[PDB]
């Protein structure tokens, strides 16, 4: 368990892809969000000791046209959960 931001290209757009494809999950009715999906993203892996988990939290900020957004991805184990949900962005 230790890491953080990596790149500033796909790493961001990535969440954007699953963003609209997952926006439904955490929520109920997804929408359009491809205006400006990026913002200061970040990621943090989560490995046990001998490969008992090896999770990864993907936090992306989707700055769409209608406004600024952001989702949170987490895929850990041992006492975690794997899936994309978060999709907000306060002001």
């Amino acid at each position: 368990g230790e890491w953080e931001i990596i790149e500033i290209g796909p790493f961001t757009q990535n969440l954007g892809k699953f963003a609209v494809d997952e926006e439904n999950k955490i929520g109920q009715y997804g929408r359009l969000t491809f205006n400006k999906v990026i913002k200061p993203c970040m990621k943090k892996t989560i490995y046990e000791n001998e490969r008992e988990i090896k999770g990864y939290e993907y936090q992306l900020y989707v700055y769409a046209s209608d406004k600024l957004f952001r989702a949170d991805i987490s895929e850990d184990y041992k006492t975690r959960g794997r899936k994309l949900l978060r999709f907000n962005g306060p002001v």
